[PDB]
């Protein structure tokens, strides 16, 4: 169990430390770290955890983008938690493909004005991490028993960056080089905790996604010249003009989709949505000719139970009913899971966030419970894993944390490594 | 597993006699915990041997690699030595549990070691596998002749791709003509390759044709 | 010393149990050889302590690096395995002597091994040393105060760089302040280094002054 006395000692090391967890989560949120690009960041977090003595490593798959992993070592006999935040951040300053300002400043810094912290980095998801390094500063410097190892877990490649097409390796993957790398290259422990921004609502379900990419035939190729009017648009030589049609199409049974498909899980309810993401045929620099393909780029959000070609099918079927030609291949699956035997971290917590926050914990927010997070690979590997922090999510968006929610935070973290810890495994 | 000792000395200065445990020359002790990994070893693939509908899973252990210090500066005896093992898993083992025993062999000899892990993969026995048992089945006995055996226990108990299809909830089985590489086998008898390749076939006229 | 075992096995096929000496892992036979060899050396370094007017020398072995396989393919047992001996030697004996002394341990475990030597020098006694010998005696009874004394054996038993001059004719003796850094020590007094550089020049000015 939680200690009775050491733990208003570690609390009080945590009130201290409130300026030291403020500046690490700016330094931090400062850094140009865009998916592709999270080298400084974790280089930055390297050199704090050696600094504080939790002895890094360096776990990646190119030597510019790489997970850190460090340790808090215990006494001996218990069981091990992890702590886990991502490296990298939404927006980059080259992307302005798909957003009408890229350049804006909520999306690429992060300053503390009036005891607020703004910055989309912090809130995704530097943020998070800087409270439990701080807390895992606090059990180090309080000496705090614990019997089992703290493991602090800071990741490459969280956000959904997927390589297709004509863009591939290094600069596009993410997942895939990011947490479950680094879990299978030792960073295994008893259970996980990842911190990212729900409301002090534990989270342990999430969702599984595919994306497919599909391509609308037509034809035959015409000089602008020559091509024939009036035509009906599900006839149209022009690919384009056809997807437009298969667009409304797809939107519809996305409406459907998610609420077909929506479950509840003892972890929360899973509403799986549908976005296209992305649209393109041909080329800018060619125009004189319409295309004769044109491809769409989806992303659905599966639940646990969803296999990936059942999904398929039910877009080939879209696609059939309008008399359409067209190729739906996916590019992209992972499983979404439920926690198994979560209930010692979820005690742990349970018990830890009422000491701080002062009420039970409620039922997560859906979209919480129905995205990507990294305690998929961890559940997905065994390793029992929620998800807890303090603050609105990105997809939200919300665009600051209120210094006074982390500090919070950091302080449940603690306990909950004090419980959690202490138990045989 | 790597094993410390020390301090270093110039050889001339070494202490001599020294028990091996108490050796400064690190690649003495871990000469010494060679032997208890060893026995180790031999019981575990015993212990930890587990019987499934998919085959008869056997897991062992091998050290795989050793090495302290480096060989073009010989002149002092190192400090520190590292093992490096293999240590299969059955589907329904923890990695950490196995931590615990090879630590626990390294405490029981009085020695000072870090025992890290750097691999961790799962082993899967497939669900839902039946329609693809049944359709193989089938093509088996027609080009065989007869009835297909439980597998060699090494060729359930190894790595292979069917573990990330059925961690991805793909049911999937492995089968081919001749004996495993890890053997070693180091032919194939062209009849026998032939004989697969029209087994493989069937499957896919029997499966394909199946509603999902 | 390279020691040979095999055949290559993939870990779910290794052959559990097996005694150590029988081992298809070079690795574990040569943990075998090892506390073989560190018993042979306690026993070498006696034998052939011998005594000279320069100094006693005590003939060390250490074993100093080892490795099989690589780090990053350890699924399959290495057939071999090498060890890495530095191995002391008084001016008298001739390394030929020592290789077979060490082919004979690894005959009497039953073992297939390559012993092969990578380095050879000679060690040596310093020939008509006396002039430098007194002109030193001489400049350390004025600094220091009394006779000097007979060296440690370690700093008589190791390489230093007397022997290539006394090789080619030119005799030749070591003398500094503190211990030796094989020690380990790792520090010097201000005040020796000064007596030191004190006996350095008057040794010069008594020997730099006699006509050959
Ligand atoms: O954890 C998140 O909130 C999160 C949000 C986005 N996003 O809003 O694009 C992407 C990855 C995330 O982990
Ligand atoms: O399938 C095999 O038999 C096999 C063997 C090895 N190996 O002996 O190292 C490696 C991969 C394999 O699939
Ligand atoms: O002179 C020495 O003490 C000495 C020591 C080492 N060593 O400890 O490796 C090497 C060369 C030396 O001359
Ligand atoms: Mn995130």
């Amino acid at each position: 169990m939680a200690g009775s006395n050491d733990v208003a000692k570690v609390m009080k090391t945590l009130d201290g430390m409130r300026e030291g967890l403020i500046q690490t989560a700016v330094e931090l949120g400062s850094i140009e770290a865009p998916t592709g690009r999270e080298g400084a960041a974790g280089d930055y977090v390297y050199e704090w955890m050696a600094r504080n003595g939790f002895g890094p490593e360096r776990v990646g798959v190119f030597d510019d983008r790489f997970n850190v992993v460090g340790r808090l070592r215990g006494t001996g006999g218990g069981a091990s938690l992890s702590f886990n935040s991502h490296l990298d951040t939404i927006m980059a300053r080259e992307d302005t493909a798909r957003f009408a300002d890229a350049n804006d400043r909520i999306y690429h810094e992060a300053w503390h004005e009036e005891g607020r912290i703004y910055g989309y980095s912090v809130v995704n998801c530097k943020g998070p991490m800087a409270c439990w390094l701080i807390a895992a500063k606090a059990l180090k410097e309080a000496g705090a028993a614990l019997k089992g190892d703290v493991v602090l877990t800071a990741v490459c490649g969280e956000i959904d960056c997927e390589p297709v097409d004509e863009f591939q390796g290094h600069d596009y993957l993410a997942e895939d080089i990011g947490a479950r790398y680094a879990i299978s290259h030792g960073a295994i422990s008893d259970y996980a905790l990842v911190a990212e921004a729900t409301n002090f609502k534990p989270a342990w379900v999430e969702a599984g996604k595919v994306f497919l990419k599909v391509t609308v035939f037509a034809g035959p190729s015409r000089y602008t010249p020559y091509v024939p009017r009036p035509v009906a648009a599900l006839d149209s030589p022009n690919a384009i003009v056809r997807m437009a049609k298969l667009v409304e199409a797809l939107e519809e049974w996305a409406d459907n989709y998610e609420k077909r498909y929506t479950r509840e899980y003892g972890g929360g309810t899973v509403v799986p949505k549908v976005a296209i993401g992305a649209i393109r045929g041909g080329v800018p620099y060619k125009i004189y000719r319409f295309p004769e393909l044109c491809s769409i780029y989806m992303d659905i959000r599966l639940n646990p139970d969803t296999n990936p070609l059942v999904v398929q099918r039910e877009v080939e079927a879209v696609v059939s009913k309008l008399g359409l030609k067209a190729e739906v291949k996916p590019f992209l699956f992972r499983r979404g899971y439920e926690a198994q035997g979560i209930e010692p971290l979820q005690n742990a917590l349970e018990v830890a966030h009422r000491e701080v926050v002062g009420r039970p914990t409620e039922r997560p927010g859906s979209p919480e419970c129905s995205m990507w997070r990294d305690t998929n690979p961890y559940n997905e590997l065994g390793i029992p894993s929620l998800t807890y922090g303090c603050g609105g999510g990105a997809g939200g968006g919300n665009t600051y944390f209120l210094v006074d929610d982390m500090l919070k935070a950091a302080k449940v973290y603690a306990m909950t490594a004090m419980d959690l810890c202490n138990r045989t495994p």
